[PDB]
């Protein structure tokens, strides 16, 4: 029920481009010199590195984190809107849970009543319910940090607010997730998030440790990326478009090791390619967790626009996505 | 819950590594994974080691930074013939430096390859490891293993050859560094393997410490009291052995390394725990890395290394660009 305060402060003792503002679960970019438009997003805490792995130049201005699996107050998130607003409009990325919706709506109606252009949009990557056929919301999952991205490259080049938001909503339609459990969150006193046989995996999870929406035998990790990409074809359908090109990122849920991850995007780039795709930029490691589930997602996205891989490319000073070109 | 091989290479893995990076080419076979942007205009520093320790060495290959890895199957080295290889294709008569952690295992393949190299000609270095603590922190007469603290040698040897350094200030840079570097480590849980297994036996109360990075036991279990006992533990190790008290130079560069399943959130609230205890020791920490750094498969556990800034060159070597997937921070 606390804002992980020492996290945050070792945060800002290690990186000199950010600094954590006591007590509010604020990051920032200390470098952001209100020239551009703002893109800022937040969560519970627990999903590390998202959303302060992607707080720097070129990507969020600002993240908000909360106590662990909880979004931050409305009023923290308004602090850390006023904070970046300079007349030029603020971007909120939020993802589709009904408690984050609950506090950025907030703390949005409230920025826009005070005079500041707010726009956002909110992410919904989780193809979970369609492909296991439940009447529920569409998760905003590890797929979010591609807004966090393309949106901050085209601000930090100089895009306006209005031109963002176009953009959002060109891209977030494309993303689509899907994820795996290979074992529960453990908490304290032996407890965990669900309970899991040791030969049993759970598909279509999210990100606070629930437990996915269909459990199934464990018959290998081949057997696993054969059936997220085969949900994954079901939603995409990509042997119907003509554009076979694809950015996908293999996301590992915590405790997964990165010799796994590596050897599953291995896998999955096979699978796709055997498909007939070409995927032109992958990102691979723990994009956004859940504690230390072990699990994975996969997350692809029609490269619609050529651009998008410039903007996925272009340096930034966030500490979870350095790379560049 | 599936890890690499024990019997082989990693082959999946490190073709899934060559599939991510453009700047990185998997040798099949070989357990070589090299910086394919190198040009044989600076002299080169390569290392290798088991896979199982991953980001260690695989995330070090980069401009920059180390211009090969080998990589072997799941704790165990490269066989000599590989790294070998690796040499011979770095080589452009510059010299190769070779960064080797202290295991007897690693340094009979290495230095078999190292030999072998220099019988046919080409003038290849060295550096060992040494960096853990353990054995002087709780009394033991056996080896000083090369820990998390070894990428500190690839960052600042990496660095300083890309500038230009010949092979032999390369290696009297090594041996100027490498002494510096002290390093103490603590398991939370030993490695989980298929069937229900364990590296070793640790009550759910108990912690391990002194740890390598192979997942055997460390050489003193503790009843758990806490993290920030723990904290305070390791920094009174690492304090009688660097007795900074009696250092002028109160200047160090901190790493805290998760030994794989243990969260981010932990380990940068345990580095903000750390941080507090060295600055009430009148430490000035000048340059920290937190991360998943060198790891035992998805065991829970964090290493403290700290390094004396002996040089300040050092700090603007630490904070060169690289093109090293697991180290590309810069100033």
């Amino acid at each position: 029920n606390e804002i992980p305060e020492e996290m945050l402060k070792g945060i800002d003792l290690t990186y000199p481009q950010l600094t954590y503002l006591p007590e509010t679960g604020i990051l920032y970019d200390n470098t952001y010199n209100e020239k551009t438009v703002p893109i800022i997003s937040g969560g519970g805490s627990g999903h590390e590195p998202a959303h302060v792995g992607y707080v720097g130049s070129g990507m969020l201005a600002a993240a908000v984190t909360g106590p662990l699996f909880i979004p931050p107050k409305s009023k923290n998130i308004l602090k850390a809107i006023r904070q970046v607003n300079s007349g030029k409009g603020v971007f909120v990325i939020i993802k589709n849970f009904e408690a984050d919706l609950k506090e950025f709506n907030e703390a949005i109606k409230e920025a826009r009543t005070e005079g500041i252009d707010v726009r956002y949009i909110v992410s919904h990557d989780d193809i979970s319910v369609n492909a296991y056929n439940f009447h529920k919301r569409h998760r905003g999952v590890a797929g979010t940090i591609l807004l966090h991205k393309i949106l901050g490259a085209f601000a930090k080049e100089g895009g306006s607010i209005d031109e963002i938001e176009q953009l959002a909503l060109s891209l977030s339609p494309e993303i689509y997730t899907l994820g795996v459990a290979l074992a529960p969150v453990h908490f304290p006193h032996q407890k965990t998030s669900f309970v899991l046989a040791e030969d049993e995996v759970s598909f279509g999870i999210g990100i606070h440790g629930e437990p996915g929406y269909r459990v199934e035998k464990f018959e290998g990790s081949e057997r696993i990326a054969i059936e997220l990409v085969n949900k994954l074809k079901a939603e995409i359908n990509w042997q119907k478009k003509a554009n076979k090109n694809y950015i996908l990122l293999v996301n590992g849920l915590g405790s997964t090791t990165l010799m796994e991850l590596y050897s599953f995007q291995y896998d999955v780039m096979r699978l796709l390619e055997l498909e007939g795709l070409s995927v032109k930029f992958c990102k691979v490691g723990n994009l956004m967790t859940s504690c230390d589930m072990s699990g994975i997602s996969l997350t692809l996205c029609s490269v619609k626009d050529p651009k998008w891989l410039d903007y996925l490319n272009v340096p930034t000073g966030a500490f979870a996505w350095l790379e560049h070109h």
